DNA sequence: TGTCTTCAACTGCTTTCGCATGAAGTACCTCCCAACTACTTTTCCTCACACTTG
């Protein structure tokens, strides 16, 4: 996807068609493209909860 | 048989962000339309000739 977003987009596309690529989504442009938080800064990680039990 | 080299044709880009305010193509064709004039249209009106008379 950060090349699709760059320049020569078909050819990219192609490229990446041809080899049945598979994104693995860590490109910012190309997780932007498929509403993902942002892996950079904030989203560098994950924030979970610590909940009684009883 | 096999590998190498230059040139010319082809690909893709080269500031960002907004106001304005959108308009305008047009050949080939025309049927519709507006026109001037004349012609035509529907109802109505009023008189008239012949045979016969005496």
């Amino acid at each position: 996807f950060m090349k699709m977003s760059y320049e020569t987009t078909c050819q990219f596309l192609t490229k990446a068609v041809l080899d049945n690529e598979r994104e693995q989504l860590d490109s910012p442009s190309a997780r932007i493209v498929v509403g993902k938080l942002n892996n950079v800064g904030t989203g560098s990680f994950d924030v979970l909860a610590k909940v009684p039990n009883a």
